[PDB]
């Protein structure tokens, strides 16, 4: 509260440790469903039923420009990324198996870098 802080956890490495794992990311084989925004022309159904598009080429670029607030904004947009892929995609699909490896992947460098 006012005048009353918890002590100051140190967050001055916190963009480029982002950085690193968003790099992991773009660089796992099962990331290329991923790496680029969905072409809403393209793909019937997708604009309509996906609310908030999020690829990492886009969460590449928001980073890269001073758009995150925080690391839990990060973790918000990569969390959608698979969020949406599991509202669109069989779980027993090339892309559904995909999602939920990268997902796993991606909580594992989370707990491991900042927990």
């Amino acid at each position: 509260s006012m005048s009353v802080k918890k002590p100051k956890r140190d967050d001055s490495k916190d963009l480029a440790l982002c950085s690193m794992i968003l790099t992991e990311m773009e660089t796992h084989e099962d990331a290329w469903p991923f790496l680029l925004p969905v072409n809403l022309k393209l793909v019937p159904g997708y604009k309509k039923v996906i609310k908030k598009p999020m690829d990492f080429s886009t969460i590449r670029e928001k980073l890269s420009s001073g758009q995150y607030p925080n690391l839990e904004t990060f973790a918000l947009d990569v969390r959608l990324v698979f969020d949406n892929c599991e509202t669109f995609n069989e779980d027993d699909s090339d892309i559904g198996r995909a999602g939920h490896n990268m997902r796993k992947y991606f909580e594992k460098k989370w707990t491991d870098t900042f927990k």
